[PDB]
């Protein structure tokens, strides 16, 4: 839905990875439409993606990332949710905050 992703693209994204282990997070960023979005929408999108309101993105928040697209989508898989978070945590703390994810949708 929201950071102005279209139905259309977060379909296609979502069977591009439905698969377990078939994810990986910049392929998803650039299919799904957000790797060209502005920083506004990238920063809309963590948010979301930061269900308690933290700040952060946890890890137990990364696993379920693509049930924020849709409510029926798997977990991702505990490989998938460490690679993720290795490039997601730049600063090594154990978690994702705004500017390290904006810097990595736009790395
Ligand atoms: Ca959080
Ligand atoms: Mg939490
Ligand atoms: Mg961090």
């Amino acid at each position: 839905s929201f950071a102005g992703l279209k139905d259309a693209d977060v379909a296609a994204a979502l069977a591009a990875c439905s698969a377990a282990d078939s994810f990986k997070h910049k392929e998803f960023f650039a299919k799904v439409g957000l790797a060209s979005k502005s920083l506004d929408d990238v920063k809309k999108a963590f948010y979301v993606i930061d269900q308690d309101k933290s700040g952060f993105i946890e890890e137990d928040e990364l696993k379920l990332f693509l049930q924020n697209f849709s409510p029926s989508a798997r977990a991702l898989t505990d490989a998938e949710t460490k690679a993720f978070l290795a490039d997601g945590d730049k600063d090594g703390d154990g978690m994702i905050g705004v500017d390290e994810f904006a810097a990595m949708i736009k790395a």
